[PDB]
């Protein structure tokens, strides 16, 4: 289901038996969806007979090598089936080991004749602000299978597996993000892009003409300043550490769904690093940082036939400079560095800037769910958690 009407008509065999609400059911209560089990089961699950269990060391330059191989090859498409996540492999491991991340839960299934790994989840330790609720849980992400083994339902024994393996560190709630619908959004969201250079952006066929413009007039529509606006923009440096925590923590206080992060994620997930992610902060003239951007390098390859290189704003902070200001510096930002386009979700404040700053809403919506948790949905508005 890619629609809620898609969903309608459809049965959930998996989800029916997992501690979720059910899509028509109507939400109102706060809490676990069933008590925790204060026994777990020690034996992992059983896979299909030819698959076994490994657990990636990503430390490994050639297991981390396998794991980009899978999801270059297997991971999240458009719905054109156009263009395919290109994670680079320094990439994952900021994304797969973040303060806390345990080995157990970057769990691979290999084929057992040949160790070719054909499946793939992993969880990450985070701290979860859900309404008044602030509460220990995993962000789930990376779930990913084979093509060759797709439809074999796969995919729920990766999912009971990586559940059963964080209910043994004593964690009963999750966090993840689709693109399909299953029970039970808490959130939906929908992708932007704006685009910083219109003519690749055309030729790979990612973007077309609007009706009697010219590429001419197109370059001419989207053309950015090249050098940005606020004055005491400059890169995230380790003193901005303590700030950028302190700015954080309280913006993201008025959502409803949002990361508590402690002053070490903040450093792992916000200091730059190039081809990965870029923190800007703004110093004022008494050399106190009162704003920043923030946005992450996602490359995708092109399914036809290298890659269109894309940012994706992440966590941007306003206290003095104006959002908008902030967010057109980012796009200048962004063009500088190479980036052909600029990707943001609706979520936060981002709808007070999108249309104004030229962003083109884009196909497709951004599902967000806890796993065995009742919580009201809300508006993308609420939403205060983005996810790599
Ligand atoms: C306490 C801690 C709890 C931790 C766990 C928290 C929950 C974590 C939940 C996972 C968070 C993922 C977060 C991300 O990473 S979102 C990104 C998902 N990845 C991709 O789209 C990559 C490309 N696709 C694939 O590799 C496969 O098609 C996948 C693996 C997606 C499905 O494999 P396959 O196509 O071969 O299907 P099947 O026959 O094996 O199995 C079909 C069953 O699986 C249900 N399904 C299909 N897609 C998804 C999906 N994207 N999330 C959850 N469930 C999904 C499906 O409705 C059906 O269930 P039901 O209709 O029978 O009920």
């Amino acid at each position: 289901a890619k629609t809620m009407e898609e969903a309608s008509k459809r049965s959930y065999q998996f989800w029916d038996t997992q501690p979720v609400p059910k899509l028509g059911e109507v939400v109102n209560t706060h809490g676990p969806v069933e008590p925790d089990k204060d026994n777990i089961r020690q034996e992992p699950y059983t896979l299909p007979q030819g698959f076994t269990w490994d657990a990636l060391d990503l430390g490994d330059r050639g297991v981390l090598k396998e794991l980009y191989t899978l999801l270059n090859e297997n991971y999240v498409e458009d719905d054109d089936n156009m263009f395919r996540f290109d994670y680079s492999p320094e990439f994952l491991l900021w994304a797969l080991r973040p303060p806390g991340w345990l080995p157990q839960w970057h769990c691979g299934v290999r084929v057992v004749s040949s160790r070719k790994l054909v499946g793939f989840i992993s969880a990450i330790p985070a701290n979860i602000h859900i309404y008044d609720t602030e509460k220990k849980m995993v962000e789930i992400n990376f779930l990913c299978v084979h093509k060759k083994l797709r439809s074999k339902r796969v995919a729920p024994v990766l999912i009971r597996e990586i559940t059963r393996r964080v209910h043994l560190e004593g964690i009963f709630q999750a966090v993840y993000t689709a693109g399909v619908v299953l029970p039970k959004p808490v959130g939906t969201c929908r992708y932007w892009h704006r685009s910083l250079n219109p003519r690749k952006l055309i030729e790979v066929k990612f973007s077309h003409l609007s009706r009697n413009m010219t590429m001419q007039r197109t370059m001419k529509l989207y053309r950015l300043p090249e050098t940005p606006k606020t004055a005491g923009l400059r890169p995230m440096e380790t003193k901005d550490i303590p700030v950028v925590h302190q700015l954080l923590t309280r913006y993201l206080k008025q959502f409803h769904l949002t990361p508590v992060m402690s002053q070490e994620e903040v450093e792992h997930w916000f200091y730059p690093q190039e081809n990965i992610i870029d923190t800007f902060v703004v110093e004022n003239a008494n050399g106190e940082v009162t704003d920043f951007l923030s946005f992450y390098t996602l490359p995708s390859t092109i399914m036809n036939h290298k890659s269109l290189k894309a940012a994706y704003s992440f966590y941007n902070v306003h206290t003095q400079t104006p959002l908008l200001d902030l967010m057109s510096d980012a796009l200048v930002l962004a063009k500088m560095k190479g980036f052909d386009v600029f990707n943001a979700l609706d979520l936060m404040e981002n709808k007070t800037f999108l249309e104004k700053l030229k962003f083109g809403i884009g196909d497709g919506n951004l599902q967000y769910y806890l796993y065995n948790w009742k919580c009201p949905s809300m508006g993308a508005e609420k939403v205060g958690l983005v996810l790599q």
